[PDB]
């Protein structure tokens, strides 16, 4: 006769084809359980018919008496023959009912938002100084510069002889214009000395005092740009429980009364308990109560969830801005399920270890839990200084360039005036 | 019998549970004390059926009538069979009622707030080399460039042609003069050469030697600021109480009439009676009237507020800028009381001494004091660096200035008086 | 019944204790599948009595004679009554015993050295700056030094009197022509400056400009090579079989007639059979005879060894300069074997699903697959940098005095030309 | 009538007075708990006599019958009145003695040799580059200075004219001698640059290639030496079990089967289990028999002997190279040993807590617990660069300028003998 197969709605898992054609006969379903329970038939013989569970349910100790509900219940009822889905192997079910040997391999793992492209800015090599020193610093440029013109006009020692080769007098000058006391405070500052020094006393402190100046703005300026540079490479991203155990920023999430949310009840790994301890507590905002609701909270708020591995895989392969950050916190399996008795336990142990030898278990799980294929990864690594954190001293040189072509016309205008 | 348990309301001890539903009648509240009580009496038989006082207090005796007030009232007029509380083990009410063997130990210690690294002075350049550094090299140039004008006026190749602009003989001078040779020291020091150049060898080995201390000395400069810019370490002013006598900066704090303030008052050491002259002293000035006046006034005013060192590792914990800080004053410990003729003094000694060893008044005490954590270990991209952290760079150049005019005018004074 | 156990010698399942006095009979070993085999009989009745196999393999089917080898001989002839041990769930094992339901979960995946750091190259001075900014900065000097020299000839400003130094008139000079521009360009990006310094205001805009450039981008080489010197952050050159399966440079590995051999036989992934087509070609240039084998070439050779996941796991964690790349490539499973007819099938497989509920399948993971630990996240004061670290700028210092010969040659047949 | 007080010997607790009169009655006995025997007698009234156990045994279940040998024998028989010694207050003497309440608090910490003046070097400046490094720098200075002083021989366009002033000719002059091209080398590689810039392009590709290589130099050693300066910054040592549990290369200690092994035997903390994972395994190395010879394996090896507080607290006041490296882990007391019954048990808990009201009992710990003053701490704190560790750059400077009065005093005399 033809197998009775209940089964539940799960997406890679049973599903409806999408179709208009109403008279269908166990012709409407599609997924990774259906493409299985071919292949299975396959090579045990048997016609099936996929009757879906009336409850909606996987299976339940009721609890008040134990009617055990869901796919359980038409097994342990003998109302159904085989229970080809995700119906997890854990230990009250396998006293209940007889499961097959694992065709699926899962765990607990976390949802998180993937990092993206950090922007610290083009103009980023301004960051090592407050925006109030790099105006203090060009107001004192502005007026030591002021200072040393004064000075310089002021001291009788800078008026030195600019032609002291022939041995005469009468034409006695400075260099320090107040064109050349702009072009030293500039030149010192930026660490290369112009062609004119300080000649007298008066304007070798000017001098001496903008010069060790210079050198705590420069050396504070590379030590704190070093400061900068070595906490975001020092910086590494979470990649485990035990990561998450630690920042309280960043916030957990499971599903109301889940496998997920029972196993770090029962838990003594002492990493998972503080991790209860973060539930039990921010309780109805790290606790929601579904797969859906936990991955929308992920991807609007800083919320890490805790899913199974299997529906992990499938929404990090859908969703681009999603990933799965380290490892299986649990072991499960799915199996297929079989009421006690059953022939076909042996006979599907045998067929699913018969379908993992030859490679049709990958094979299946690639076909549906590719989905697309994701924009690579734009090169997510870093740390080289590239044009996208220090490219904006490029933007600075050119405005210096073009304003210099505004300067040398005005150059020649004023010379062409002055001939005139 | 039930065995009525006396009992005040105290945080993390006795707390309500404020979640839903309000009704229950005797599991209307959890905490430290109320999950010990379950496991002195899953052990001793025995249900909870606590009896929170009416009269909010623990017990003291007003000399006036020679009665007892609070809970060690309720316990020798047997209108109660426990006190499962936080009733500290006193000399004078254990010659009244009969305490159990200690379920906590503590003492007295010390709040104050945790350091913050925000005002790190204003010359906070200046960290990176040790003071005896930064006048080893002040007595360096001053050592340098006295060697240098005693070494080139003997050098016999420092003296040279100076005007090769027109070959004309006969004309011996040098360069190295008084201030010239303090002009290379300073300006070799700062890293931007002055116009003078030695010529012999001789002062070429002051001068190059003088170069090569001189890079030790700014790569040393930029490399420990390097470090001092992404390790941030923070050191508070006291460490202990000792420490903390001598500060008339710091204010002290207790609440008046606590177990605390009769400490100090009956103390005969030398630190705590003169931390007792203080606090004696001022009086309304530094002395609060409950631990969660002293614990904003820690927050807000300066501080050092002195109580029970059970309630410090509770705020320590919930907040993350107040610290505990020395260790220790006084040793006490909170006992579960009884009445005089008890048996439950003996079976409860007895059973804090089997959930001590088995490790269940330590999990209980992890349970109910820890917190969030404070996990701020991981530093921010560390500071912009402003008028708070470099700063007095710019009080050095403005002291420059201010100098270079009165030797401007100095100079200005002594031509006037050659003209004389 | 003591139910004899056959059980194979491996580590860490099946290790001697090697203590003291050498006779206890069945408590001689110990390990992972004798405590698990404790608790199979703490909850099952009976004592474990372990009957170790002779011949030591687990079972295989020569075609000669289709007789069994190993332990699956001694399942199907009742010579023994479990089979607690890594034996794998295989097909042609399930047709012929029956097994439990997994105690361990596994696969395929690959040993290789762990990053290392020691050789980062010979130009690895260049890395803080990126390959497009060190080009960008070889375009500026080029175009900076192309803007000076077409400002410098149009500035009326830059035309000067070439000899005060005996103050005749009528002389019109220019100091910068087309190759004193690129030596001020080359000269102010090298931290030192050349002899010219421009003069009239649009060229000191270019010079200012220019210099202001270079302090960012030196200031940025530094800082940044203080990041990549404190912080060591190594990267393998393969993360997975694809990336593997691309580098001939790494040759792979895995033993002759095994499972993971004959996965890659046996494969249609385009991946693994491409990476059977390596392995097949070189046929005992990459194959190995063992496990132990395989570890040592992976040591001493380069190598990419494809083995089982938990023995990786098991190695991994007591040497420290072995590494686990990329994830699992098949999935199989460790199942306690047991007769074809046999209710020990079921009752260890609801044993089995009722220690790792609790979670004892994990707490004895921990137990005999921990190590040392590896904690080697504690950098070393960095390095002394080396020949191997800096030693490239000694190449490019030979390379440009070699091509300064070529262009002294130049120059001196230039002059000869036009002496002619 | 005379209380038996059987008690044992120990340090600062019941002793032997130095003396030499051999008829004593009770009074060759010193210590702790004979001063506090003595106040306990002082105000409850009793007379006593002091009689050693003898056994020289503590307390302990036989577990063969479990006759309770030690102190406990004494008490439990009647044959002693009062245990005034360390009779710990543990929970399987409680049952069989009353102990009183305690008179002292204590748990186990660690022992650790104190961390001493690091001597990084005097010439520890010369560590961010390695000593080949610094030899290969010094070979291209005197490489580098002969391809320049060759080339600008060879090349025609550097023998310029030394007097362009007047328009003359017949007198062409290099300032490139031999002395004035290491004066180049030395002077670039300063990051100071000297009196004399090359002219033609083949001596501006040696001295272009001399500025690149001289940058990477500089920079190589201020991003080296920022590595090393804040690795040490960031390195900190060992302050909690939490840190001992990570390095495996800092060694654990134990007394052979006392109150400290056995805690971390029954322990769940999950910290300390693998505290006890190091001992199992590495036991006969890290489990030393007393508590005398633990002190010495601190002493000699890196080994972190996990000792009662108490005598820690007494080790460390007599040995100032020894410290104890963080907190309380268990929590235990000493107690007063009574038998059951024993009105002395009220009267001794009264006593106690009356002696604590006082201060006695920490007078009486200070009495017998401080011993010597420790040297205070020779400023142990660190990480402002001194003349420790850049203070060999002042040999260097003090050993150029004895260098160079040598060849001033050589320049002198060849001058001489030039006028001759
Ligand atoms: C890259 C640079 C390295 C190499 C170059 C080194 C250059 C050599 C010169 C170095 C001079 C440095 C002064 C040494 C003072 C040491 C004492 C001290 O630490 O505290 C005192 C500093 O009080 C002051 O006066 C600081 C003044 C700084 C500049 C003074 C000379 C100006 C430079 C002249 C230019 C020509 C000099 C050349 C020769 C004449 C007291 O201040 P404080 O408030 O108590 O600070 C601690 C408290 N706080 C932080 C919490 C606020
Ligand atoms: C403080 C300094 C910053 C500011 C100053 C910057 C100065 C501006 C000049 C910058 C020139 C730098 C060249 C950059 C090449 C980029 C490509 C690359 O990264 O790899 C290539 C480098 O191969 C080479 O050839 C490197 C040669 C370096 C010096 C070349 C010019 C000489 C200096 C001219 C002096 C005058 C210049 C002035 C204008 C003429 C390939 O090598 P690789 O082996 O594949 O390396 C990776 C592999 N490995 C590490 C694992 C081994
Ligand atoms: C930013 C700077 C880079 C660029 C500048 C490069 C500078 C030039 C190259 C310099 C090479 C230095 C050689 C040292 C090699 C190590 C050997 C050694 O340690 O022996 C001795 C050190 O010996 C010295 O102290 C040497 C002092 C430096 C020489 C100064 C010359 C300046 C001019 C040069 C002009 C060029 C010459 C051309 C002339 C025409 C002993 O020291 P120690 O035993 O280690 O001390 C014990 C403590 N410790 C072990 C704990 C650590
Ligand atoms: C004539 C020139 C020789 C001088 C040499 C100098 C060497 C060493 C000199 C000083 C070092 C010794 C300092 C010891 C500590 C004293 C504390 C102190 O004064 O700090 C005070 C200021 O700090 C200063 O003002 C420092 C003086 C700077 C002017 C010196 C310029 C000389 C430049 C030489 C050029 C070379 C010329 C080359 C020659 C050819 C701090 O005061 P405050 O209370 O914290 O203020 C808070 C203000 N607030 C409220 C706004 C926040
Ligand atoms: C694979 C790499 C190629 C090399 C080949 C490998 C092997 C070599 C094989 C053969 C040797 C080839 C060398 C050329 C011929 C030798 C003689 C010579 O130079 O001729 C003449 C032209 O002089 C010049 O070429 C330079 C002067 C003009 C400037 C040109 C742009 C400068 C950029 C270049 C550097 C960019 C770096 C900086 C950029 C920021 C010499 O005349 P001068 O006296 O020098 O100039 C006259 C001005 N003066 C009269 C006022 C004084
Ligand atoms: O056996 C079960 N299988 C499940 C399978 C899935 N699944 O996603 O396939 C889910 N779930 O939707 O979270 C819950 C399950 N609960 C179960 O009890
Ligand atoms: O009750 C005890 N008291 C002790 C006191 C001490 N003590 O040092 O005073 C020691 N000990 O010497 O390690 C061991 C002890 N063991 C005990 O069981
Ligand atoms: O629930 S099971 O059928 N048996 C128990 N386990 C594990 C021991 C890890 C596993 C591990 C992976 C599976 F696929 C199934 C199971
Ligand atoms: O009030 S007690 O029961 N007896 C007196 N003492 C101390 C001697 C320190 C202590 C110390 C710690 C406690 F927990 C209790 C007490
Ligand atoms: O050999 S099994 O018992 N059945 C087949 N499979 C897999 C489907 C992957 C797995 C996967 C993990 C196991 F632990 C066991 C098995
Ligand atoms: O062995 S006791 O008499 N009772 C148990 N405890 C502690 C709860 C920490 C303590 C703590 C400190 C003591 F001094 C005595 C004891
Ligand atoms: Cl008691
Ligand atoms: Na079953
Ligand atoms: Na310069
Ligand atoms: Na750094
Ligand atoms: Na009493
Ligand atoms: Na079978
Ligand atoms: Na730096
Ligand atoms: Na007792």
């Amino acid at each position: 006769r033809s197998l009775i197969v209940t089964t539940i709605l799960e997406e890679p898992y049973v599903l409806f084809k999408k179709s208009d054609k109403p008279l269908y006969g166990n012709d409407r379903f599609e997924g990774y359980c259906i493409d299985l329970l071919r292949e299975l038939s396959t090579i045990l013989g048997f016609t099936y018919e996929i009757r879906l569970v009336e409850d909606g349910k996987y299976g339940a100790q009721d609890d008040v008496n134990g009617q055990w509900n869901g796919m359980v219940r038409e097994l342990i009822d003998h109302k159904a023959d085989l229970a080809v889905a995700p119906l997890a192997i854990t230990y009250v079910r396998e006293k209940v009912i007889d499961f097959s040997k694992p065709f699926m391999t899962l765990g607990i793992s976390i949802l998180y938002r993937k990092p993206n492209g950090t922007n610290p800015g083009v103009f980023s090599f301004l960051n090592p100084l407050s925006p109030d020193i790099w105006m203090y610093v060009l107001l004192a440029c502005l007026g030591v510069s002021c200072v040393l013109f004064v000075i310089a006009r002021f001291s009788p020692y800078e008026w030195y002889n600019p032609h002291p080769c022939n041995p005469d007098s009468d034409v006695v000058e400075n260099n320090f214009t107040l064109l050349n006391s702009f072009w030293f405070g500039v030149g010192a500052l930026m660490q290369q000395g112009s062609e004119l020094m300080p000649k007298a006393l008066s304007t070798r402190i000017v001098g001496g005092i903008w010069w060790f100046f210079t050198l705590i703005i420069i050396s504070s300026y590379t030590a704190n740009l070093a400061a900068f540079l070595t906490v975001e490479r020092m910086e590494s991203p979470i990649d485990s429980a035990d990561d998450l155990a630690k920042q309280t920023k960043i916030e957990y999430g499971a599903v109301e009364d889940g496998a997920t949310m029972t196993f770090f009840k029962k838990s003594k790994i002492s990493t998972y308990d503080k991790m209860w301890a973060f539930m039990s507590s921010r309780r109805q905002s790290v606790l929601v109560k579904s797969n859906e609701e936990g991955i929308q909270r992920v991807l609007t708020s800083d919320y890490a969830f805790l899913m199974e591995s299997t529906t992990i895989e499938f929404v990090t392969q859908r969703n681009c801005n999603l990933t799965q950050i380290g490892g299986l916190i649990d072991s499960k399996g799915y199996g297929v399920g079989t009421p006690m008795g059953s022939p076909y336990r042996d006979k599907i142990t045998i067929a699913i270890l018969q379908l993992q030898e030859e490679g049709k278990l990958h094979m299946m799980k690639e076909k549906w839990w590719r989905g697309n294929g994701c924009p690579e990864e734009e090169s997510k690594e870093a740390s080289a200084l590239g044009v996208q954190n220090i490219g904006g001293i490029f933007i600075v040189l050119a405005a210096g360039l073009v304003l210099s072509v505004f300067v040398a016309v005005g150059e020649f205008l004023y010379k062409s005036k002055k001939n005139a």
